C-alpha cells in the first residue's frame, strides 16, 4: 500500500507489454509493480475509490474520467511545462476538467473498418452496400460483416452519421440539456442497423468475442474495431486492410474518440511514484514501445514516438475516421450517456422496444439516469373487518409516501404509474382456480368473509382485498417494464399486500399474489428468454412462496435470510432452513440464511452480505434484482425482534446497486412498525438515487456468524466465490 504500485487497466488493451515496464522499473528502483486487469473496471473502479481503496494507477479512455474528478477520486497532476510540450496539446485538453489537469494522455484511439483482404479485395464505401454484398457472400458460406452489438461504442459511428449526437458542443460548454439522441439522423442510424439484423444478415448475440473469433477465422469479410486489435489479427492466417469506415446516406461515419489515459488515486500514497513511472518510464519511446509491442496502442500522444508510428497506412487509417468523427466529451454526465444508448440499442436491435420508443427513453436520460416510483392510495382499501390490532394496516404505506416527500425524495424520482395485473400476467405463479376463488370474495360480506379467511394461515379477506392485491402485483410489474426499456435505472413498489408467502394455490402471512415472483416471470417474458434474475429476501420472515416458486429453476436465484429459531418462527417449517439448496437443476440456487435468537442487527447483515450474499450473486451475474424489502427487521419492530437501523438497509441497499448493471427494483412486503418502516424505506430511496451511503456503528453477533458460515458450507459446492 506504500511499499508497492498496483496499476488497473482494460483486459483488450497490452497490459503485459505494461508488466514489462514494470519489471525494468522494479530492477531500477527495487518497487514492484502489479498490473492486472479486472472485468468491468470502469465500474469497478469508482466503487474501491470512494472508500479508500482501489488502484494506484487508472487506465481507461478519457470520457470517463470527469466523473471520477468530480467525485473527487482522481489526485491532481502537476507535471512541468516541459513535460507538457512532450505530447500534443489537445491530448492535454482531453484530460483537462474544471481548470486543473487530471491525468495523464497515452494514445488517440478510433474505430476503423477492418477487412479481409482476400475473400473481399474491394471495401464498399456505403453501409447501404452492405446487405447486397451479404448476399453475394452468404451463398459461398461466408458472412459479409460482423462486430461488437454489445457495447454502443461500435455502433454509435452509423448513430452519428446522419446527425446524431451526444451532448450539443458550442464555445467550451457542453449543454447538458442539449441531447441529440432522438432526432433524426440517429434515428435514421440505428433504423438502418436493426434492418440488418431484421433480413438474418448479421446477428444480435455478436458480442466482442464472437466478432473477433468470425474475422480472424476468415469467415467474416469485414469488421469493426480498435488499433488494440490487429495484434490477434496478425497471429491469425488472414491478411487483413484497414481503411475509412462505410457511409451512411453519403455521410461519413463519426466514431467517438478516446484518449487512453492514467490517472492517479487519491488514497495513493504513492503519488510521487506515480508520477515518477508514468513521466519518466511510461510515457518515453521505449516505454510506450512495449506496450505496442504487445497491443497496438494507435496514434499516441507523445510526439517523438508518434512521427515513427504514423508511418503506419492502419494508422493514418486510424487518424483518418478519428478526424471524421469526434472527441468525446469527458463530462461527468458520460457515464449516464452510456448505458441509455446500450440500452436502447440493446432493446431495438432485439425486437423487445422500437427504434422510436428506445431512442425516446435514451433520450430523456443522456444527462442522468432516473430513479422510478410506483404506489397507488387505493392500495389502502385492503383492510382488517374485525380486528384493528392487526399489524399489516392500510397506514403503512401512507406513512412510507408521506414520509418520501416530507424529504423531498419523491420529487427527485419519476412516479409511475400503477395498473392492475392482467389475467396472464398472475397466471404464471398462480393456477386459475385459486385466482378465481380470491375474485369470488369480492361479493361476499363480512360474515361469509369470515369462514373464508379461516381457510388459510394467518390471512384477513375483505371486499377489496382482490383489487388491492391486483394492483399491488400490477404495480411491480410496471416497474419491471420501465427498467427493462430503459424509462429508469432503479426504483421502489411502495404496496400492499405482502406476496412472498403467497403458494400457488393458496393464502399465507397476510398475503395472496406473490408480486415479486410474477415480477420476475414477467421480466423473462418481455425480455422473451430465461433472463437471470437475483432475489434478496431480506425480509425477517422466510418466504416459502418465492422459494417454492422457483425452487428448481436455476434462472432465478433465489436468497434469504430470517428467523429461523430451530424451525418455529413463522412460517414455522423446516422449509426455511440452510440445509434447503432447492433441487434438480436448480441446487443451489436456493439460498437460507437462518438466525437462531433475536436481535440481529446491522453487523450482522453486513457479515452475510459480504461472507455469502455478494459473492454468490456476483458469480451469478444477475441481469435484474428484485428485492423482497420486508421491513420488519428493523429496529423498533414489535414482529422481528431485530434492530437494523436506517443507516444498515442503505448500505445493504447501495452494495447491490454493483450488480446487474444498476438494475435493482424494491418491492415492499413487510414491516409493521411505521415510523421504523418509513424510515428505512427512506434511507433505501436514497441510495437508489446515487446519495452516499452514511456513516455507521456493535460487533457480529456468535449465533450469527455461526448461522452465516453454515449456510456457505453447503453451497460450498455449487459456488467458487465461495471456495
Ligand atoms: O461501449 C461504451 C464504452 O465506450 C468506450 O469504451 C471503449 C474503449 O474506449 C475502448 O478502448 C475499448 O475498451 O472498447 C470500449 C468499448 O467496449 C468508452 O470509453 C466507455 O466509457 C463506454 O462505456
Ligand atoms: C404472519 C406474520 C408475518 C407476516 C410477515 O411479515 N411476512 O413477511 C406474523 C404473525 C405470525 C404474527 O406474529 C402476528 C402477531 C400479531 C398479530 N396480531 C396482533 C393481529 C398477528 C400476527
Ligand atoms: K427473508
Ligand atoms: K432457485
Ligand atoms: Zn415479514
Amino acid at each position: 500500500e506504500e511499499g508497492k504500485l498496483v496499476i488497473w487497466i482494460n483486459g483488450d488493451k497490452g497490459y503485459n507489454g505494461l508488466a514489462e515496464v514494470g519489471k525494468k522499473f522494479e530492477k531500477d528502483t527495487g518497487i514492484k509493480v502489479t498490473v492486472e486487469h479486472p472485468d468491468k473496471l470502469e465500474e469497478k473502479f469508482p466503487q474501491v475509490a470512494a472508500t479508500g481503496d482501489g488502484p494506484d494507477i487508472i487506465f481507461w479512455a478519457h470520457d470517463r474520467f470527469g466523473g471520477y474528478a468530480q467525485s473527487g477520486l482522481l489526485a491532481e497532476i502537476t507535471p512541468d511545462k516541459a513535460f507538457q510540450d512532450k505530447l500534443y496539446p489537445f491530448t492535454w485538453d482531453a484530460v483537462r476538467y474544471n481548470g486543473k489537469l487530471i491525468a495523464y494522455p497515452i494514445a488517440v484511439e478510433a474505430l476503423s473498418l477492418i477487412y479481409n483482404k482476400d475473400l473481399l479485395p474491394n471495401p464498399p464505401k456505403t453501409w447501404e452496400e452492405i446487405p447486397a454484398l451479404d448476399k453475394e457472400l452468404k451463398a459461398k458460406g461466408k458472412s459479409a460483416l460482423m462486430f461488437n452489438l454489445q457495447e454502443p461504442y461500435f455502433t454509435w459511428p452509423l448513430i452519428a452519421a446522419d446527425g446524431g449526437y451526444a451532448f450539443k458542443y458550442e464555445n467550451g460548454k457542453y449543454d447538458i440539456k442539449d441531447v441529440g439522441v432522438d432526432n433524426a439522423g440517429a434515428k435514421a442510424g440505428l433504423t438502418f442497423l436493426v434492418d440488418l439484423i431484421k433480413n438474418k444478415h448479421m446477428n444480435a448475440d455478436t458480442d466482442y468475442s464472437i466478432a473477433e473469433a468470425a474475422f480472424n477465422k476468415g469467415e467474416t469479410a469485414m469488421t469493426i474495431n480498435g488499433p488494440w486489435a490487429w495484434s490477434n489479427i496478425d497471429t491469425s492466417k488472414v491478411n487483413y486492410g484497414v481503411t475509412v469506415l462505410p457511409t451512411f446516406k453519403g455521410q461519413p461515419s463519426k466514431p467517438f474518440v478516446g484518449v487512453l489515459s492514467a490517472g492517479i488515486n487519491a488514497a495513493s500514497p504513492n503519488k510521487e511514484l506515480a508520477k515518477e513511472f508514468l513521466e519518466n518510464y511510461l510515457l518515453t519511446d521505449e516505454g510506450l514501445e512495449a506496450v505496442n509491442k504487445d497491443k497496438p496502442l494507435g496514434a499516441v500522444a507523445l510526439k517523438s514516438y508518434e512521427e515513427e508510428l504514423a508511418k503506419d497506412p492502419r494508422i493514418a487509417a486510424t487518424m483518418e475516421n478519428a478526424q471524421k468523427g469526434e472527441i468525446m466529451p469527458n463530462i461527468p454526465q458520460m457515464s449516464a450517456f452510456w448505458y441509455a444508448v446500450r440500452t436502447a440499442v440493446i432493446n431495438a436491435a432485439s425486437g423487445r422496444q422500437t427504434v422510436d420508443a428506445a431512442l425516446a427513453a435514451a433520450q430523456t436520460n443522456a444527462a442522468a439516469s432516473r430513479t422510478g416510483l410506483v404506489y397507488d392510495q387505493n392500495m389502502m382499501n385492503h383492510c382488517n373487518l374485525w380486528d384493528s390490532h392487526h399489524p399489516e394496516v392500510p397506514q403503512r404505506i401512507l406513512r412510507i409516501m408521506c414520509r418520501l416527500e416530507e424529504l423531498g425524495l419523491a420529487g427527485r424520482c419519476l412516479t409511475l404509474t400503477p395498473r392492475p395485473a392482467t389475467e396472464a400476467e398472475l397466471l404464471t405463479c398462480h393456477s386459475a382456480e385459486y385466482v378465481g376463488h380470491l375474485r369470488a370474495t369480492e361479493k361476499m360480506k363480512t360474515r361469509e368473509l369470515h369462514r373464508e379467511s379461516s381457510n388459510f394461515d394467518s390471512i384477513y379477506i375483505c371486499p377489496s382485498t382482490f383489487a388491492c392485491a391486483q394492483l399491488a402485483t400490477g404495480a411491480a410489474c410496471r416497474l419491471v417494464e420501465a427498467v427493462l426499456s430503459g424509462e429508469v435505472l432503479n426504483g421502489a413498489a411502495v404496496v400492499r399486500p405482502p406476496g412472498h408467502h403467497a403458494e400457488q394455490d393458496a393464502a399465507c402471512g397476510f398475503c395472496f399474489f406473490n408480486s415479486v415472483a410474477v415480477a420476475a416471470r414477467h421480466a423473462q417474458t418481455i425480455s422473451g428468454h430465461a433472463l437471470r434474475i437475483l432475489i434478496v429476501d431480506w425480509d425477517v420472515h422466510h418466504g416459502n412462496g418465492t422459494q417454492h416458486m422457483f425452487e428448481d429453476d436455476p434462472s432465478v436465484l433465489y436468497v434469504s435470510l430470517h428467523r429461523y429459531d430451530h424451525g418455529t418462527f413463522f412460517p414455522m417449517g423446516d422449509e426455511g432452513a440452510s440445509s434447503q439448496i432447492g433441487r434438480a437443476a436448480g441446487t443451489g440456487f436456493t439460498v437460507n440464511v437462518a438466525w437462531n435468537g433475536p436481535r440481529m442487527g446491522d453487523a450482522d447483515y453486513l457479515a452475510a452480505w459480504h461472507r455469502l450474499v455478494l459473492p454468490i450473486a456476483y458469480e451469478f451475474n444477475p441481469e435484474l434484482v428484485l428485492v423482497s424489502a420486508g421491513f420488519d427487521a428493523a429496529r423498533g419492530d414489535p414482529l422481528g425482534g431485530c434492530q437494523v437501523s436506517p443507516e444498515g438497509y442503505a448500505h445493504l441497499t447501495h452494495l447491490l446497486m454493483g450488480l446487474a448493471s444498476g438494475r435493482i427494483i424494491l418491492i415492499l412486503e413487510g414491516g409493521y412498525n411505521l415510523t421504523s418502516i418509513s424510515e428505512s424505506m427512506a434511507a433505501c430511496t436514497r441510495s437508489l438515487l446515487g446519495d452516499p451511503p452514511p456513516l455507521l456503528t456493535r460487533p457480529p453477533l456468535s449465533g450469527a456468524l455461526a448461522s452465516i458460515t453454515e449456510t456457505i458450507q453447503v453451497h460450498r459446492r455449487y459456488w467458487r466465490s465461495l471456495r
